[PDB]
């Protein structure tokens, strides 16, 4: 097995030039904002499975390795927002996150502010980063909630520490709730799948990069004239299932003896995780399915929206 | 009686080559995921009494007998959410259940997610397995609830514990309700009932294995060319009535002088275990019922799903 | 009694040249119809009683065992259309017959024309057939509605499913309502009856078939020199009595010690079935009645019209 | 067989200078109406079997395969009018057609006037084409119905987006009705079935590009001194039945071993499609039937009008 190569395997990163995009707009973000004055608030989208976790994880690499190493210093930190946040619960996690305190068995929401505040410049907060916040929509009906909005509004004006918030495509009506999160966050920004298969397209260059990242020493295979019409036959722009295939073949390969992934154990591997996608979609690998030129159409533009149309 | 030659005559297991697909899957799922990166989160499926409990606890078995021995560990557990689950309610017994903790006159779920956070790497958790998906559909409504869900979804992305869960077929529209859970669970597989009567079967395989495994010590006269009939005639393939009438007719041969299963006592296993059959299905065994090629018919598609049509 | 021979004294079936010619039209017509472009849309006739349901009982025998035992496909449908047929009413039959729906507490003849032509692609219907042409005229007067026809057009323009319709002989003017029907339809067959008695027919080797496919094992006496004579006397050409009086022959003889049909018995059988026959038709069998060759004579080209004339 | 063949026989185009004329005059309406000011309004006639259909999917080929490939444009729109169309009726269809709407639960009128007036500039409809309009006619008596007349007038009037009508020649009276909608649709245009087959016809060139457009790869012999004689005796002008002859030949001919459609294949493709013709119409291929002048006599002036003379 060598389980050094089944991780170096799954940990393998391509920053195509969106990620990079983003994380020199976070540096941007970080040394823009000067904690003297108003901050720059930026928004980040995308769908799911479109890599937000990497590129954050990716950034507190590349910003906190060296500072986390060297002591209790935490300039930038990673939130997410529980399900149907109350703000005493948001802000409860992110308290506990920070720091080394006790800090959550006490729920009164002004007296935890008032700890937070204080603690903010005392460890020296260069970035707070929010993962989650389509969290905030009712499940049955769109209402929103805003309880944690005004919250947050409250915190970034209190102290001038710049905020990165991730979160859905859908999620963006949230804030369009209160204007004035709404006018407070400027750069919201677009975090879309992979748009063609035609090519010349920033999907082959990503291919060819994931090819040499793998761990066969010789050649992938991929990147080629037919393999990525049925590799986005597959998936459709989606970066988490195509990833999840193209892993579930390697190991495959490496369960045995194989120099490369080959024609034999990729199939098995479309056998394996073809269980997310709609029935309307089709599973083109076994027999004889030769792929039409309509089935390789781009992604629409609601295609981080399919959580809000039912109610 | 010799109540040895009674729990023997319970206790028995035939694998079907879909059960040892299962549990070769989780062996899988169990040492792919590498506890530091993204884990590979399968989900099974299968209607009532299709054997997924004795799956789980031959797996619990094969993969924690020598561990649960050695020593406080747990390395795999197994967990029922119970009906209309609430978020701190599907959590708290998922607590109590693994470690020896107190863990339930506190109910705040924020610190009760901080202890089962920090002590799923104290005790070394290796896979958490969930039974029962089917209890966050609303009874009377076809309403969803997902804060279970999303919290599921915090606790896998919190700490990177592979989750293998098990459910109803109708289940999976719960997995429909939230996009980040469908994408997030790849390997959905199909646990579905005996097929067809025809010959050449896997179901024959299966007969005779279980014939081979009956305490009757010559032969169980079972399998053969018109037994199978009125099998299939009396289970739709419904493995959980077929073992029951076949463990009902064992009872009865061991109750007296009798040398197999023979055609005086597995009649009276016929007359008691009909009752759970609907009023259209066909009673074949007392006295003339001949049985027609269109009851011998394969099961339906939607099979696990009547608990789903009336709402 | 022995009800097995009864049952299979009914249900014999024997081929004539134009039934063959039909069924080889239609597996024609199914698999010549490629749909993706227009279709050919073959109409079949014949007067009452000409053997038309058996056709095709014969033909979704031939053509949907196999499928039908496999699983949900319906890939060849059967359709009669009710009296005096509204547009949503012939629809709405028409789907609660294909697939599982519910489909009918809703007439919007609108919505429900959108759900069946996204079923009509999802279950993969290979051919549409409709058995009742001839209910879409009026009783009193020769008025005819082409509501249906037009529908008909509409679901054969949306989705390019091939139709077979049966009918009586005089529903073909219903095809010259709609000029666009009648160029639609371009394949119009005639299953009139069995044409004359004169000697080396169709109707000779159609006598011995049934003879050889009678329950009795040696010889059935019939398709002789003089029996035919009295036959041809009985029924015109018309299948159904001549079938049915042949039946409540053989059922008399198997009533007691009877070794064939024989000249005390298929007497009985006439005196039963001469109901339907009209005052000038002359009952032949039981004292004296010579059979005159005009009585004889082939059936007239107005032989499916007598509906028709008197209004 | 050969599958491809037999799809790539089918699928062929021939276009006649008519057509032409027509996609010539379509292009004019799309980029000559301005959608700033009064529109073009082109309405197309043309019989039973003419070719129109076939004219507007080579139109929305020609015009919108890239757009569509493109994205969620869609610049122009296909409509048939279903029978008897209530004005909600048309306009509800007309709408779930374009876009990605719900859009048929709410039947009001004003209301989906109003989603339809906002959607058409928010996809941006270049052209909306309408195929039957010979469907607003009543049945039994010839009174027009105008309800969707004005209503098509209102929609024309509100959004200055162009229309092109076609439909059955007897069907243009109901432009008579409303005088308003007769002067708002100026070309009205004539496609009238082939002329005539004396010599140096348009008809001999469509018919050996035709020739040339069949699977066989040496010569179809088709288009010489006798064969359009006879062809031209078992089609009036009539486009339909002519190509289905064509095709039913073309499929027996590849049925068995045959080089070319030659004399004993194309005589069965005559017994095939010889069922919507008159009586009156001779039947001329199998045996001795010489056809006389007459009977290339060229087609009539109501020739798309027998479906109004009875009434
Ligand atoms: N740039 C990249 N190069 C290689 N693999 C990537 C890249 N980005 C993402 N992936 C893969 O995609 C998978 C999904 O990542 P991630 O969870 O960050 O997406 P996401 O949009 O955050 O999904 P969710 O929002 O549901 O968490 C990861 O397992 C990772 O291996
Ligand atoms: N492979 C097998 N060999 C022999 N017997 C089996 C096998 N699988 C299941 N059974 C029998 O079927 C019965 C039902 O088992 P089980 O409860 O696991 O099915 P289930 O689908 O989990 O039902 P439920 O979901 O309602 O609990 C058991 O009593 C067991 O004896
Ligand atoms: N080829 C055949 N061989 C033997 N019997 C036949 C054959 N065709 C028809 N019959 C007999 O004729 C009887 C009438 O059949 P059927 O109802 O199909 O005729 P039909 O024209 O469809 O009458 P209707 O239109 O009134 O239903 C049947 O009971 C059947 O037994
Ligand atoms: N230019 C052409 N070249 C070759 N074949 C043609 C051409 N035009 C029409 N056809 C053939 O004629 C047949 C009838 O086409 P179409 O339905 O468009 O006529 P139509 O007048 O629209 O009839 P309807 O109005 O009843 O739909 C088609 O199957 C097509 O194969």
């Amino acid at each position: 097995t060598r389980e050094a190569r089944i991780s170096r395997a799954k940990r393998a990163f391509v920053s195509t030039p969106s990620v990079r995009k983003i994380l020199s707009y976070m540096d941007r973000c970080r040394d823009l904002s000067d904690l003297e004055s108003e901050p720059t608030c930026m928004m980040v989208y995308g769908a799911s499975g479109v890599g937000k976790t990497t590129v954050i994880k990716k950034y507190l690499n590349q910003a906190a390795a060296a500072a986390a190493a060297g002591g209790d210093i935490i300039p930038v930190l990673h939130i997410e927002l529980p399900d149907n946040a109350k703000p005493v619960d948001a802000a409860r996690e992110l308290l506990v996150e920070m720091g080394d305190p006790l800090a959550l068995y006490e729920t009164d929401l002004a007296r935890l502010t008032k700890r937070l505040t204080e603690l903010i410049p005392a460890v020296g907060v260069k970035l707070i980063i929010i993962d989650e916040f389509q969290h905030l929509v009712e499940e049955r009906s769109n209402r929103v909630l805003t309880q944690v909005g005004n919250w947050l509004k409250m915190i970034l004006n209190k102290t001038k520490c710049p905020i990165v918030i991730f979160g859905m495509p859908y999620s963006k009506v949230v804030l369009q709730a209160n204007s004035q999160l709404h006018g407070r966050f400027s750069i919201q920004v677009e975090l879309r799948p992979f748009s063609y298969q035609g090519g010349r397209g920033v999907f082959k260059t990503f291919l060819e990069y994931l090819d040499k990242a793998l761990p066969f020493e010789k050649q992938a295979g991929l990147a080629n004239e037919s393999l990525q019409k049925k590799l986005y036959a597959f998936s459709q722009g989606n970066m988490r299932s195509l990833r999840n295939l193209i892993y579930q073949a390697s190991i495959e390969a490496i369960d045995n003896q194989h120099e490369t992934i080959t024609e034999e154990d990729f199939v098995f591997a479309s056998k394996l995780t073809s269980g997310d996608k709609p029935n309307s979609w089709k599973n083109p690998f076994e027999e004889g399915v030769e792929v039409t030129e309509d089935m390789l159409r781009p992604p629409p533009k609601d295609i981080g929206w399919e959580d809000y149309l039912r109610h």
